[PDB]
């Protein structure tokens, strides 16, 4: 029965998973004068151009877009990776605000929600086995600030309604996860967890640099979703986020000098 209000948000977490205090918790503040360009990190191959888009869901927390991953139609490589990771779905966190609504911080700058795109090795054969490992799993970040519409995300933007509440879904195919990603792929990468319930420590985080913009219209719509269910009282869904926990003993690394 996790959420994210005062009585089951993410100071409580720990109580039904101890992990939540772990040595590689997700997500951290970038201090940007501390993290190291890398020379040794390989180009970041992300190959969507294939991708299968099945539905998008309200699961009470956000709303995720669910790829077919049934093949290695959508995916990630290259970077910090080993292997190739398939695309299994999206979804997003955001605040009630503009201030506030990332994730990861930069410098403890909050932007205005996070994409996460989430991929698992396919080594391991099925997501389920991938997240008992600790190279099972890659989460693309990408940042959004307020500022002008990002079309390839109106789609997304303009389904909201038809799944307002806890548990709704609806068919969501042919949508290009392409046009959510900004022009520039230099990111940050560490090891991490899911920033979610049951928060396993299964993740290489790759975060991009640059942001996206997306419009006050666009941000506003997301923050009519509900956490409740249908014909429940309205908990609108805002603030969604995880903050920050502690680096720990791990290293930041850049792409770029
Ligand atoms: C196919 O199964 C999964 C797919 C994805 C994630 N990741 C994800 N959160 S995150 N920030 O760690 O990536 O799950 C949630 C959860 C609630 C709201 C929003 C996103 C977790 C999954 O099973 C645990
Ligand atoms: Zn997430």
């Amino acid at each position: 029965h996790w959420g994210y209000g005062k009585h089951n948000g993410p100071e409580h977490w720990h109580k039904d998973f101890p992990i939540a205090k772990g040595e590689r918790q997700s997500p951290v503040d970038i201090d940007t004068h501390t993290a190291k360009y890398d020379p040794s990190l390989k180009p970041l191959s992300v190959s969507y151009d294939q991708a299968t888009s099945l539905r998008i869901l309200n699961n009470g927390h956000a709303f995720n877009v669910e790829f077919d991953d049934s093949q290695d139609k959508a995916v990630l490589k290259g970077g910090p990776l080993d292997g190739t990771y398939r695309l299994i779905q999206f979804h997003f966190h955001w605040g009630s605000l503009d201030g506030q609504g990332s994730e990861h911080t930069v410098d403890k700058k909050k932007y205005a929600a996070e994409l996460h795109l989430v991929h698992w090795n396919t080594k391991y054969g099925d997501f389920g086995k991938a997240v008992q490992q600790p190279d099972g799993l890659a989460v693309l970040g990408i940042f959004l600030k307020v500022g002008s519409a990002k079309p390839g995300l109106q789609k997304v933007v303009d389904v909201l309604d038809s799944i307002k509440t806890k548990g709704k879904s609806a068919d969501f195919t042919n949508f290009d996860p392409r046009g959510l990603l900004p022009e520039s792929l230099d990111y940050w990468t560490y090891p991490g967890s899911l920033t979610t319930p049951p928060l396993l420590e299964c993740v290489t985080w790759i975060v991009l640099k640059e942001p996206i913009s997306v419009s006050s219209e666009q941000v506003l719509k997301f923050r009519k979703l509900n956490f409740n269910g249908e014909g429940e009282p309205e908990e609108l869904m805002v603030d969604n986020w995880r903050p920050a926990q502690p680096l720990k003993n791990r290293q930041i690394k850049a792409s770029f000098k």
